[PDB]
């Protein structure tokens, strides 16, 4: 399949921010996807020394949100209900600080109004990335404003850009773990919009639909990549006894249950295209947001079927969308 | 693939439990899965009028428990983080009764002590499946203490037998729903042993590691099955505009953040076997059990990798025995 | 004067269970019966005196949304919908679920058998531990829970020694002071919003009135008074380390689902000041937020006494003082 | 006597930010000084006079397990993690949140920036929304953190308007009657066993004390008096509709990741006795329940005082009285 990009092997001793420097660099990624979706930009932002970045979902108007944390080490801010910015970031905890260069530019637009019904609200998640390099950079507060700065409506960039920048795959071994990326994909289907963004850092592997791994748990030896499964049964015959951080952003109302419902589908779909996924190693985080623009129909009947046209159809189709998107961040 | 077994069209008016003279019936379904694990027993036994049923596992010394009620139409009793049985069943919410069957039971064999120590525990959870048949029979609380008198250790009833009796996947519409039945499968790894029992009555459909649909939305006009997604982005292209209960049983010491993590890790792989998975209108229960018997090693390492032997990697070896126990539920 | 000791006794754990009796359901009348005016809903309690033990349901045949705040560490629970048919209280801990299968298998049977899902009838139940408090393994089931419906009626409430509040018991640092409480109702209209609320107390900790005295539970009787637990968990710490309550609340104000699910959190915490301690992993505590959906709050929050004066948590507070008031008469 | 009134005033909801100043760091003194002695803990407190606004950090180097019970309907939380070196609080609503981050960026730097799983310095940071209190919207920032972290000393606590509280207020029925609230801190020894309250109360709800007399926040400048809220929300209903609190409980007590979740809960619970209504939809409450995992309680729950009286519900039950008195201090 595609050829490896292995990690390679911790360093850890490296360099911090404050001994550089730090100019923010607009990502452009391997290719732009571009896409039709009013209302809704995206910016990212990396520092080459790291390397590591920031990618920022801005939604000026606003957005309802729900949150579906179910890693085992997640990292999070806010994870608001409504949020006016999502920021993905590497860095691990300390990444969490890009989305307040996120928040304190929100601020600044809205001339320092504070009203409660005007706070700027700006949800952020995090990967560890520092195996995967030899410095301690990470996002910063410069970073996340950068990232928000850089921002434009119906561009992406795939691949090595933003939070991706440092993002692996398949953490059996370190020796085995191969850079991923950030990816993303868009449909639309009729008046219905559905985007993706996903930055797989998996402990899994990336798999596609016919089942293949394709990013991770590369062994040299070999040269082929393993289902981490293979792996595990064979360590416990031996010795017993001897994160991805992602957003589905849509047009159609859903209410709070709807959207907290349609969250946990879409984000347990994605044990197909990462494998194992929602592990306690992982934090692993999806934002689900709607700019509430389209009703569904009253009754869900076409002539498809029955039961054809409801939030569950909307997240089936979802799924598809966070699949492709997976797939791009890993090709 | 396989054949169709096309549940055919709603039929409400029919008869209930009252109408019978209700003898249960031991289940032994298509065939019978033996397995070793001392201190696991299964019973399983339907009502023929229904038909319906209920399937229990019984583990006399108690066990520890998580559960994961992911879907959006959880019909759940107890739930308890420690248990003497759980109890899987037909009939909605009205087959929650089964479980006072075995709760009554236990009470019985341990004479009546009611210390809080020894409260006897039973976690039941149901499907509805009543459309997949014309009469409202469901699972009494006679039928529950049946299926603990019927449990024996080592075997399992696969296919249609206890609560898979009349158990259905594929329901964009009701046209396409084929009946499924219950499954199990085990593995042992050095002296690490894995049940996995379901249940599915998914909205979804049973996909093979593949990726073949092979039980569930099956059109007569066609001779075809079809991904659900097909069906819900045509619908959204036409008009706009114009559950599963199971449980995994280990004998690995895991605490309860880790058997928690380990439930929600199985949980989200089932999103593999049964698509889509978790929606609002499924009852997904998932219960992780553990009999605290093997100590996994402090450190994770083998030959396989560094980080090879955890609970993670437990999942991921569970996640495998479950997908195989649902595609002996779809046979 | 400080209220007259009901030390339930030292605790045998176990005796006859229900097999042994020919149970017949006996309608709870309790102490006093409690009148009030909420059409739609409706309470029935019924008791096995051989336990002693009962179930008390609130029966809303139109369906109602709720909310579920399982906040305790030891929570016997089944269902627990989003939307209810009716709800179940009862003692018999975990074998008392029993009781709403049979709510369950009445309100099956009254649909004439029909099961489409709009017909589904939900029944959501929840337990207290009684056993302590009397000799006997009988325990609240189907056959009671099915009595229990059957008498429900509208606009009565028995209070004290009644259903599921029969063999209701608090104050548990020692078993030698706990004391039986009961069940307890109030009510209260403020022009046409209706709040009830409806409560079991089983506590560890003790019932407090609004002046900071403990009036039921944790009674010495070497002293003849009721302490505070914490005085008593203080000098166990100094010598020893040394260098459930199941409740409902039921309005007919229109809430989201969001509003009603924070609602019934903020009035649970409440119960903090009349059961202390409250929320302990020894308790179950689960209560349910129900509204029968008939009334809209205005759309903007404002009156004569402020700004934010009209909204949900205001609702909230009202009906925390209607629940305070329901634990004392639990207590009484 | 009653406490002489510290209205707020009428909120602008806005102002200059920080940009707008030259913001120098000041180490809060508050009004008092809390000494105590529990080795391990640090807290530090700064303020910007400019907000005024401040920061409150609580730095445990050795890292805590850490339960969070985030109950309030609108939270403002980082991190949250179940393992700690520092807890952050601070005002700004969530632009706050970025204090922690500072805090964070100085621990790296005190690690040499080793970035390995078990060096990751893990900060949860929690926010009060005190911009109506002032007519600046000046907000802790990345600089503040830091600054609250390099004052942390063992051992001391400034009481009043200091750190987080330095415009914290309570009581929200309207903003007319809106009072400066302040932090506050407790702590009790019982032989070894160490119990520290801290809280920095900005409630829609008021201060109540043991007595049950309101003695913070609802001050009606017309009566000279402050009302329980619930009088004004049900004259609200009556004529309208006719016919946040950030805490933390640190303790040497060993207790398992499921005892320590449901000791938050049961202290978090607690609140509501002293601060009411509390867990509304309007506050963003949220409580770090933190050990240090020093002492083990006995293996079994006896002593003079009772069978059940040493246990985690014992010690929860202890605490709250312990964080009710750093409630009153707040107020004070």
């Amino acid at each position: 399949d595609p050829a490896p990009r292995l990690a390679g092997p911790p360093v850890f001793g490296g360099p911090g921010n404050d001994a550089f420097d730090l100019a923010p660099v607009r990502s452009t990624g391997r290719e732009m996807l571009r896409f039709d979706f009013p209302g809704v930009s995206i910016g990212a932002a990396h520092y080459e020394e790291g390397p590591t970045g920031a990618t920022v979902i801005h939604i000026p108007a606003g957005a309802r949100t729900a949150v579906d944390a179910r890693g085992g080490a997640v990292g999070l801010s806010g994870g608001y209900d409504f949020n006016h910015a999502i920021c993905l970031a590497g860095g691990a905890g300390y990444g969490l600080e890009a989305g307040a260069g996120v928040s304190k530019a929100l601020l600044e637009r809205l001339e320092h109004r504070t009203g409660f019904a005007e706070l700027q609200l700006v949800s952020s998640a995090v990967i560890y990335d520092f195996s995967a390099r030899s410095t301690a950079v990470y996002p910063d507060k410069a970073l996340g404003r950068a990232a928000l700065e850089f921002a434009v409506p119906g561009e992406f960039p795939q691949g090595r850009a933003g939070a991706g920048m440092s993002a692996s795959a398949g953490k059996v071994d370190w020796d085995r773990t191969e850079i991923t990326g950030q990816g993303a994909a868009f449909r639309r289907l009729g008046d219905v919009r559905i985007l993706a963004v996903v930055v797989p850092n998996p402990v899994g592997v990336i798999v596609d639909r016919a089942g293949t791994v394709v990013r991770g748990n590369y062994d040299a030896q070999t040269g082929v990549r393993r289902h981490p499964v293979f792996d595990y049964q064979e360590a416990f015959a031996e010795q017993v006894p001897p994160t991805t951080i992602s957003a589905i952003v849509t047009n159609v109302r859903m209410s709070p249950v709807e959207l907290n419902q349609f969250a946990k589908q879409v984000h347990s779909s994605m044990h197909r295209g990462i494998q194992p996924f929602h592990t306690d190693m992982d934090g692993d985080t999806l934002f689900a947001v709607t700019t509430d623009e389209i009703d569904l129909p009253t009754t869900p009947g076409s002539s498809r079927g029955r039961l054809s046209v409801n939030a569950t159809a909307l997240g089936a189709i979802a799924s598809e969308v966070m699949w492709d998107a997976v797939l791009e961040a890993g090709k």
